[PDB]
């Protein structure tokens, strides 16, 4: 059986108000699944989270549009067990256990009280869960994996924002959404090593593309996001970091230092608003105040810990960003992936990852015993067409 998703979903599978639960986003209820500890999948397409982006009619080089992806429980069913099986695979590793963990633990911090002394919930860092009984509770979650909107590749990871806090660059953290398929997949290159097999078409293992995700996702749950104006004369510091390798030293050790001590000063900066705090609403104080101490690696003092061991933070802050990156996660799944972010995908495949024929937690497409564990052929979309449809823009 399972280890990381705690039992195996059907969308058939009845409501119980607890890991099978109709919500709404911070508006109608969609069916949602707790398949673990903070993390739900809402296999619908992603019309909530953006009030403009209400539609998936068509209106970026590589685009992907179909308004009847995700409608049928059979796709909804299909495109649970995808993300389940893709959390199976990312989790089956060591790089990818400890970063689920790092998202399990990254509760986002209680900063939503105007009062100084007061400790709170911010509102956005919940959905509500309708109980069987036909009534809503608000519960906390550190993760949504949700369907596309329109474009179907466009693939994201966004959060509710705070009329004055920056949640995902304060330290604070935020409830992330990650708009993902498992089931598409972009074309990329690289010709092998055979010195050169011209221009062939090689498929993105998609546990990658959500590994991607997760990475910008534990990021933003620490509050330690790098702001998207920060860029590469135009490139993302915070998608040059997340990708990692050779990519990761376009960013200047110069910023990489003050973009720590900065976090490091936001995360004393939250230390101070518990032990400054008196009062909590709606979970004990206490408990609420040991989970964020967990959460930010916090020490140990008989008048109220307090202090942030800077040994500790430095080994917390690496791990989420220069260890948790594409390129790592690329070298423990043993696929063929982009050497670079600075790369763009050619064409969008139609696969389905579900069948263990097609795709395995272990090997991905490059399945054992065949022509696919070879130069991964399982990832190349002219051996394997059996597993990928070619679609346009
Ligand atoms: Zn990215």
């Amino acid at each position: 059986h399972m280890q990381f998703v705690n039992k195996q979903f059907n969308y058939k599978d009845p409501v119980n108000g607890v890991d099978i639960a109709y919500i709404k986003i911070p508006m109608q209820p969609v069916k949602a699944f707790k398949i673990h500890n903070k993390i739900w999948v809402i296999p619908e397409r992603d019309t909530f989270t953006n009030p403009e982006e209400g539609d998936l009619n068509p209106p970026v080089p590589v685009s992907y549009y179909d308004s009847t992806y995700l409608s049928t429980d059979n796709e909804k069913d299909n495109y649970l067990k995808g993300v389940t099986k893709l959390f199976e695979r990312i989790y089956s590793t060591d790089l990818g256990r400890m970063l689920l963990t790092s998202i399990v633990r990254g509760i986002p911090f209680w900063g939503g009280s105007t009062i100084d002394t007061e400790l709170k919930v911010i509102d956005t860092n919940c959905i509500n869960v309708i109980q069987p009984d036909g009534s809503y509770r608000s519960e906390e979650l550190n993760l949504v994996i949700i369907g596309p909107s329109a474009d179907i590749i466009q693939f994201e990871c966004k959060s509710f924002g705070h009329e004055v806090l920056n949640l995902t660059r304060n330290g604070y953290g935020s409830t992330q959404y990650i708009r993902f398929s498992p089931d598409f997949t972009f074309g990329f290159e690289e010709s092998l090593e055979n010195p050169l097999l011209g221009a062939g078409k090689f498929a993105t293992d998609p546990a990658v593309t959500l590994a991607h995700e997760l990475i910008h996702a534990g990021h933003r749950l620490y509050g330690i996001a790098i702001n998207p104006n920060r860029v590469f004369k135009e490139v993302s510091f915070e998608e040059l970091r997340t990708f990692g390798g050779h990519d990761a030293k376009f960013i200047d050790s110069l910023q990489e230092n003050e973009f720590r001590l900065y976090y490091y000063n936001k995360f004393k900066d939250i230390a101070s608003t518990l032990n400054k705090a008196k009062s909590i609403v709606g979970a004990s104080l206490q408990y609420m105040k040991n989970v964020f101490k967990e959460k930010y690696l916090l020490s140990e003092d008989t008048s109220g810990k307090f202090s942030v061991d800077k040994l500790k933070f430095d080994k917390l802050y690496k791990m989420l960003t220069e260890i948790y990156t594409e390129d790592n996660f690329v070298k423990f799944f043993k696929v063929l992936n982009r050497k670079t972010y600075l790369n763009f995908d050619k064409a969008v495949f139609k696969i389905n990852i579900v069948p263990k024929v097609n795709y395995t937690i272990y090997d991905g497409f490059n399945l054992r015993n065949t022509n696919l564990a070879a130069n991964f052929n399982g990832q190349n979309t002219e051996i394997n067409n059996m597993n990928f449809t070619k679609l346009k823009n």
